[PDB]
């Protein structure tokens, strides 16, 4: 394409998990001809900097769609400039964010460019890359330095430009044969590793850095050369590896990417000249890393002192190791992502082979140099164990290094304990979609018994009435009798007196009205129940879907609608504490039914602490409230009883949720023991305290998200290792059942963000409940009773356009139902599945937004309909903008109207007896089931996410919805058609500093306290002891970041995956 | 045969659907009294009710096309093309306030679908400012989106026949149908519709309806949102 | 012919006119008598088989002023 070699660095701003075209600008680089270093998600403007700094590229991509857009570009071309970086162009993303006037702000600072969407339908997509990539096809070996002066003293500039003069052979001679005598003379250790492709290279390197750096305390100077194939028509290449590497953010790290720019080999044409500058640049040792090679590939061999083959456990039979011919020059070999099935099995042939491979029949197959490592897994003795053996090697290879801080262990292999799912149980979801079939063939014979017992005795009355009599019938319904079951019997008889309880004007010492009268006097009942003669049909709608509040609750978990709550339950976060707490008193203004739904901040759902760095600055109150301290949190729900049986707070948080859990529980505490001083005047003993927190923890109500889940399925807001974050999860679930916290519920089992990424609702229904029972099947490997955690389990579907939405909430209850009274034999409580469902923000559009209120109302109306437990109604507005005040009581409105107005709504079942909503039902789980069993038979959830099957068909689902989209196939009204023929088209400056200011504050405070707590917290990780009970105590004297961050230190940050 | 205007005073939908299939009939016992054949002049009658947020009015579409159906078939002998009813449905004007005129496209919405669900013959949707000012060209534009994206876009209105089976609709229609037909019987017991509005009982009715509406309205024992309720914290106006 | 079906982006087949799936005849005979199919008496889920596949013919309703302004509003509508 271009005339130089063009490579970009591209990435998401800080906190900005918005990655939804930066794959696809990514792509079309790769096909115009650039190399582009991608960096993923969440990167800070340092770490884009040093990224490009190092890779010595011509331009940087930043998408930013969380806003704090203009302080971080201005930060990174202040930092550009000030490091040698000011030819370096940086651009920024098409998000309509980015208003014209920011643009010309930081076009004219020192941007190259900012494209507006208005760019975007002129240019067009790949006109905009195409004008990109040649604004940056400029030379870099320019810039290179002709004497080796600046590199030797220990410039990394100078050597990473150095290195592109090298790989373009745009070199003196000279030069090079000089630079190859300095490092010679340099004498250091070049380790190489290499093995398929995926195996895990990149992170096993990253985690091989990790424990250089702890065990030397960073004393290593270390440079790393990571290679990834390019494609052979283009040019271009997709060098992937930096987006793995976490340890490398240090001064004595230096990492560039280089491509092969062969369409067959393995490695750099120019990789043995880009090995001896690092090497003459003083490091202690240079890493390689190659691309994916074949079995009988070993190029990398003759270019190193070391060789380190990295394999996964799926190698076929045994016999395929004789024809791999890395296992003949391999110093040391890694079975890496020793997790996974077989790899006890595999460590073994390999290590035969090894041993057969060396001649070594003198020697023990375990003492091969054979390990087996998990790098997915937070200090991995298996990695250790590698480690141990590879500074060994490189000992004797002249290397000084300093004694180990490391434990110096034995063994080859990773001792994993973390365990979720294990092999024995995974067909869990196959089973589970048995177990509902079987149901269902039940219903169908148990059906046809009472519909033949009635058919007999029936025509024996007649018989009998008409003289003569033919007892033999009697024998077949009496054979009838016994064959139905004593369940399905007990159905048949109470019909009668279900019929009578039904009936009448009160649902009889406690009563309940059963009807309201109309206007006309039109006696409207709340349940209405079937004019079935034949008993047939009587027990199958019984089995299949009975009255609401009875098995299988496909109608609705409780017998009736609650009276002084609706499902209503509003969204509202912005600014800091004190803002969003006056807009939570005014969403709950003149309401009994105060139910809160909480958003945080880009900021705070990162689990970090406000701060002046232009990275975090600019992101403190946008799009949620910023919550730091638990003072913050006091503020917040501040003049509302937390514990008030008719308050109850959600709010959605996902990788801090165990901190924010713990602020939100000693709010809720320190609420009541606030109560009492002012009540008795006196502060509670030490007695009287305690049986206050106890009596908080068992009543208080509230719901918090905490999906992890779905984090590494999209959304890609995961600032933990998800194995981590179960096990915090679990500490939680184990924690409520210890203090009877029956009245909260550890998680909302999220499908919204799924049905967002373009997820129908039939993916979106069967991947939330896959999820959710992913959570069961958990728990129970772990050792919990079913009926201990069942209950505290939440739900969060999106609604929409399509039909099978109408029949979502029914299908996800009998489901659930079923199997957990037949599959996990649990309690009634269990077999109850409660949900909130946030209407469509994927079908409000931008264009005529008007139109959207009407979207809204068929939403929430089928919501209701279905009997939801909770149900958020979105603004007219916010596809364009944030929800103001005008559009969030039009979003009100729709619910009030349907709740107050609304006649047929007067009704709590009008759903039941439609023969299509029947059919939907029924046609929706079979899918639904169906699905169960795609993702079972690769090895459930987890299975299918280690190849990203959920995410690859969100993402089909998605391109297919947009595609008849734009061709007018799916029409929009307002969008693809009745196109108006006229018109064609957060935060206080004040208010963050006043979370400085209380942060700065609060930190001051507990100054003396907070090492001792945050090292409490470590050690009870490091203990394997509940962390969540540790965080009860840890909120009070420390902040959301240096929670977080001490909870790094000791549980590791989330590795960018794909 | 209309009784929108009987339903824009205050009457409630079972005195709108009554009176306007009495009237209808009132009708044909007209021209037949005349001496005209019943397949002559049934196909051309024509129906035109109104719409609302009560119950009944989900099933006022499907009772009158019934109790037509099979009255034109037994007790008048006709065609099957004089069984069939038409008619015409347009939003309630009477369910459009003054106070918090965006939540109006709010209901007119909701009185599109089970008038397009219950399979009419004809819809006209309101715009959201007609209760004040004359309808806006992007007023008449919402409201005509409302039938535009029930008909094109919803996915339940993709089936013809959703209120079919449903226990709700079937006892609501067996409800509705048998309270017409007693009142049927206290006009026919005041001789007729035209002896009865001698009388002026149909007018007497209506006024008596709507004064129960307003004084139910007045004392905020029949919420309105954005009226009696949830009111603008801003201002009235 | 007339299609019966409409495919969602699901890829489920929605019929336009469901039927029930009663096994006795007394409910078969009672729904046939009292609301049988769109299309067939007595009617009452509507008195045609099927919905109009057809565009709506959106109503032109003007009338204002003198007979000549009103005319005009037709005509420019009715375009
Ligand atoms: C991307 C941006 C969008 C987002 O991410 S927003 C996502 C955040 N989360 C949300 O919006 C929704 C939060 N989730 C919740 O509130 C809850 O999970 C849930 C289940 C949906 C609703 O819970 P609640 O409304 O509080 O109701 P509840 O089940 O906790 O009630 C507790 C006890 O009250 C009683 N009750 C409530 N309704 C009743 C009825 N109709 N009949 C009889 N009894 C009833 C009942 O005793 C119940 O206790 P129990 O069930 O017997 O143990
Ligand atoms: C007036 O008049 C009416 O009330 C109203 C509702 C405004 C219009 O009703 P329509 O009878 O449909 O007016 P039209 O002139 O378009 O009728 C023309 C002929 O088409 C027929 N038709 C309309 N919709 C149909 C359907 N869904 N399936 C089968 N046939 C249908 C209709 O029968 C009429 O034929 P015909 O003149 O009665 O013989
Ligand atoms: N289940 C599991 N996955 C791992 C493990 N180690 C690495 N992975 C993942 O395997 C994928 C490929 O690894 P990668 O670092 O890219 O290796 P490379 O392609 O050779 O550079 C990444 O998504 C890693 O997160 C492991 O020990 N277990
Ligand atoms: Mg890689
Ligand atoms: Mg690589």
């Amino acid at each position: 394409g271009p005339a130089n070699k063009v490579r970009f660095v591209t990435a998401a701003s800080l906190f900005d998990g918005h990655d939804a075209s930066i794959n696809i600008m990514r792509r079309i680089l790769q096909s115009q001809g650039c190399e582009v270093i991608h960096l993923g998600h969440n990167r800070s403007v340092q770490e884009v900097v040093t990224a490009a700094l190092q890779e010595d590229v011509q331009g940087i991509a930043i998408s930013s769609y969380q806003g704090g857009h203009v302080e971080y570009f201005k930060y990174m071309i202040d930092l550009l400039r000030e490091h040698g970086g000011e030819h370096i162009q940086v651009f920024g993303g098409g998000g309509g964010v980015i208003v014209p006037d920011e643009i010309r702000e930081l076009q004219a600072y020192g941007v190259a460019r900012i494209y507006s969407p208005e760019d975007g339908q002129r240019m067009g997509l790949a006109g905009m890359i195409t004008d990109m990539a040649q604004r940056c096809d400029i030379d870099l070996t320019r810039y290179a330095p002709t004497t080796l002066d600046t590199v030797v003293a220990g410039d990394r500039r100078a050597l990473a430009q150095l290195i592109t003069a090298l790989e373009n052979g745009k070199a003196d001679p000279e030069l090079v044969s000089a630079l190859h005598a300095q490092a010679k003379a340099a004498a250091v250790p070049v380790l190489g590793i290499t093995g398929t492709g995926g195996a895990g290279k990149s992170s096993l390197t990253d985690e091989l850095i990790r424990r250089f750096r702890l065990d030397q305390d960073d004393a290593l100077s270390i440079a790393v050369i990571s290679i990834d194939p390019s494609r052979r028509k283009s040019g271009g290449a997709l060098l992937g590896d930096r987006i793995r590497m976490n340890a490398i953010n240090h001064p004595n790290i230096f990492m560039r990417s280089l491509a092969t720019r062969e369409a067959g080999s393995e490695i750099s044409q120019a990789l043995p000249d880009v090995i001896a500058a690092c090497k003459a640049a003083r490091f202690d040792l240079v890493i390689v890393e190659t691309s994916g090679i074949g079995q009988g590939d070993a190029a990398i061999v003759p270019h190193v002192d070391l060789s380190l083959y990295v394999m996964t456990p799926e190698f076929g039979a045994a016999s395929q190791l004789e024809k791999i011919d890395m296992l003949d020059f391999a110093d040391f070999v890694a079975i890496n992502k020793f997790d996974r099935k077989g790899a006890q099995d595999a460590w073994r042939d390999v290590a035969k082979q090894v041993q057969r491979n060396r001649e070594q029949w003198h020697s023990r197959a375990e003492d091969m140099p054979v390990y087996g490592t998990q790098a997915s897994r937070f200090n991995d003795d298996g990695v250790t164990m590698l480690y141990q053996g590879l500074v060994g090697a490189l000992g004797a290879r002249g290397m000084s290094l300093k004694p180990g801080t490391l434990p110096n262990l034995e063994g080859r292999i990773s001792t994993g304990q973390n365990v979720i799912v294990p092999p024995a149980r995974s067909r869990y979801l196959a089973e589970l979609a048995d177990t509902v079939r079987a149901y269902h063939r039940r219903v169908v014979a148990q059906s046809k018994l009472a519909r033949e017992r009635q058919q007999l005795r029936a025509a024996h009355d007649m018989l009998q009435g008409a003289g003569h009599e033919s007892a033999a019938l009697e024998t077949l319904a009496s054979e009838r009798d016994v064959s139905l079951g004593a369940v399905e019997r007990k159905l048949l008889a109470m019909w009668p007196q279900m019929q009578q309880a039904y009936s009448g004007d009160e649902y009889v010492e406690i009563r309940t009205g059963l009807i309201s009268t109309t206007l006309s006097g039109t006696k409207i009942r709340k349940v209405v129940l079937p004019r079935f003669e034949d008993e047939g049909e009587i027990l199958k709608w019984l089995m299949r879907e009975n009255v609401p509040g009875s098995f299988p609750y496909t109608a609705g978990v409780f017998a009736f609608k609650r009276e002084g709550e609706d499902p209503t339950r509003m969204f509202a976060g912005e600014g800091d504490a004190f803002r969003t707490n006056r807009r939570f008193k005014l969403v709950s203004e003149g309401m009994e039914a105060k139910r809160l739904s909480t958003a945080f901040d880009s900021v705070t759902l990162y689990g970090e602490d406000p701060h002046e760095r232009p990275d975090i600055y600019g992101k403190v109150g946008n799009s949620g409230v910023s919550i730091a301290t638990l003072e913050d949190m006091k503020v917040l729900y501040d003049g509302f009883d937390l514990t008030n049986p008719s308050t109850s707070v959600s709010m959605t948080i996902n990788g801090p949720a165990p901190t924010i859990l713990a602020m939100f529980m000693n709010t809720a505490i320190d609420q009541q023991i606030d109560r009492f001083r002012a009540d008795n005047g006196r502060d509670p003993t030490a007695d009287e305290e305690a049986k206050i927190r106890a009596w908080v923890l068992q009543n208080v109500r509230g719901t918090v998200q905490a999906d992890i889940l779905k984090e590494d399925q999209g959304q890609n807001t995961c600032i933990f290792s998800t194995e981590f974050s179960l096990k915090v999860m679990g500490d939680i679930q184990e924690y409520f059942v210890h203090h009877q916290v029956r009245n909260f519920y550890s998680v909302s089992i999220s499908g919204y963000h799924i049905a967002e990424a373009g997820a129908n609702p039939i993916s979106q229904l069967a991947f939330t409940l896959a999820n959710g029972f992913t959570y069961v099947e958990a728990y129970l490997a772990r050792g919990m009773h079913i009926d201990d955690f069942a209950p505290n389990l939440s739900f969060f579907f999106s609604n929409g356009m399509d039909p099978e939405y109408s029949v979502l909430g029914r299908v996800a209850r009998r489901i659930w139902a079923v199997t957990m009274r037949d599959k996990y034999g649990a309690n009634d409580r269990s077999q109850k599945l409660k949900y909130h469902i946030q209407t469509s923000g994927r079908s409000l559009h931008a264009q005529e937004i008007d139109f959207n209120d009407i979207r809204t109302t068929l939403q929430a109306l089928i919501a209701i309909y279905d009997n939801c437990n909770s149900l958020h109604t979105n603004a007219y507005d916010e596809a364009i903008t944030t929800p103001t005040a005008e559009s969030v009581r039009r979003a009100l409105a729709i619910q009030l109207i349907i709740n107050r107005e609304w006649g047929v709504a007067k009704c709590e079942n009008p759903n039941q007896g439609s023969f299509l909503i029947e059919e939907l039902t029924d046609l929706v789980e079979e899918a639904v089931l169906q699905e169960f069993e795609r993702i079972a038979e690769r090895g459930g959830v987890l299975g299918a996410m280690e190849t990203g099957y959920q995410r690859g068909k969100i993402q089909e689902e998605s391109l297919y919805y947009e595609q008849l989209k734009h061709d007018g196939t799916l029409p929009i009204i307002g969008v693809n058609t009745f196109r108006n023929p006229n018109g064609d088209p957060r935060s206080s400056e004040d208010e963050k500093q006043s979370q400085l200011h209380r942060l700065t504050e609060f930190h001051g405070a507990h100054q003396a306290d907070a090492e001792a707590m945050l090292a409490r917290l470590r050690q009870a990780v490091i203990d394997n002891r509940n962390v969540f009970a540790v965080l009860m105590d840890a909120v009070r004297v420390c902040s959301l970041g240096q929670i977080t961050h001490a909870l790094f230190e000791v549980g590791g940050q989330y590795r960018r995956n794909m």
